[PDB]
């Protein structure tokens, strides 16, 4: 009964504007943004993550459309073989949690909308 | 005129005992220890580095034989392609510096030994 549409963006920095553009057309009861923001060991990465999270919250408050966050920043990721498998396995659990959260929040908004 | 002998050890933790064993036999005017101690992103690495540096200093003071340190700990090493080339290039400069330091310290000890 629920249809999912997939949109591609180059990086996490491009997510808030795409979400705002998609939300203003109606047609969607919720929006999910997924990204993997890691520390590459050369440049600082916290600025971009903070900007993306804040922008997603701002778009959510502006357009009155729920935005679920699957933008995750691990404590350590050294691109080793051990690190790859762990997060490769954990993102499935993250996706299931996001699906449950989206369903619940849409139902709750529909209920309180009388 | 100067001869160099190469000895292999499994890890940096094995260096102080090998240096002490080699020092008590005479036969060597200096000892050089080379290792690359990095943070793998899973376990803390500063304990081993601190222990190795302190043990090398202790052996140096115990046996009255100079011990040059080429045990280096980078701020960041994420095993990426960019990181590999940089340190691969820098270790040559480190080795040249170590050679000059060893020659100078041996000459200075010979001088002050009257």
């Amino acid at each position: 009964s629920v249809e999912v549409e997939i949109f591609d963006v180059p990086g996490a920095y491009e997510i808030p504007l795409h979400a705002k553009t998609l939300a203003r057309t109606g047609r969607y009861a919720a929006i999910v943004g997924a990204a993997f923001v890691i520390d590459g060991g050369i440049y600082r990465h916290d600025f971009v993550a903070t900007a993306v999270i804040n922008g997603m919250m701002q778009v959510q408050l502006e357009t009155e459309v729920p935005v679920l966050s699957v933008v995750l920043t691990p404590h350590h990721f050294h691109e080793s073989k051990e690190h790859h498998d762990f997060f490769h396995a954990h993102f499935k659990v993250k996706g299931v949690e996001a699906a449950h959260a989206a369903l619940q929040i849409v139902s709750e908004r529909s209920r309180i909308a009388a």
